[PDB]
């Protein structure tokens, strides 16, 4: 099974981009990573909360497992200025065991909202997964968290 934990290396995946460009999270080494999943692009409640992630001085890859040209209109339009990928197969969802299935839409298999923040040595630093999708992460601690890494 998989299950992340602290300390361990965060589990490898290369994921298309919203240009369909291939991103393998090994090869950010050296710089501090923060991979941040949300179930669905355009999940409506001005802006996503996503955007949240803009000012974090770290490389931020934002996950969800809608389709790549979808994931750009997204981006576009809620100012987004950092990497979105896109999970279409679950592969990464499941290696980081964030997975879990809509409510509304049996067999819709999506990320719950989560946070990990991985440091220059690829190395898991911080979580944070919440069951609950409206939930928000703790911001500050996370930018505190990526400040001790740095």
């Amino acid at each position: 099974g998989h299950m992340v934990e602290i300390g361990e290396l965060a589990p490898d995946f290369e994921l298309p981009d919203t240009e369909l460009k291939k991103v393998k999270l090994s090869a950010l080494k050296g710089k501090v990573v923060v991979l941040a999943f949300y179930p669905a692009a355009f999940t409506q409640v001005f802006r996503d909360s996503m955007a949240k992630f803009n000012q974090v001085n770290a490389v931020v890859l934002g996950i969800s497992v809608d389709p790549p040209f979808s994931n750009k209109a997204f981006k576009e339009h809620n100012k987004l200025n950092f990497t979105i990928l896109s999970d279409y197969n679950r592969e990464v969802v499941k290696k980081y065991n964030v997975a879990w299935e809509f409510p509304a839409l049996p067999g819709y298999v999506l990320a719950k909202r989560a946070v990990f923040v991985i440091d220059k040595e690829g190395k898991v630093r911080y979580k944070w997964v919440s069951d609950d999708p409206t939930k928000e992460p703790p911001y500050d601690e996370i930018e505190k968290v990526v400040k001790s890494l740095s």
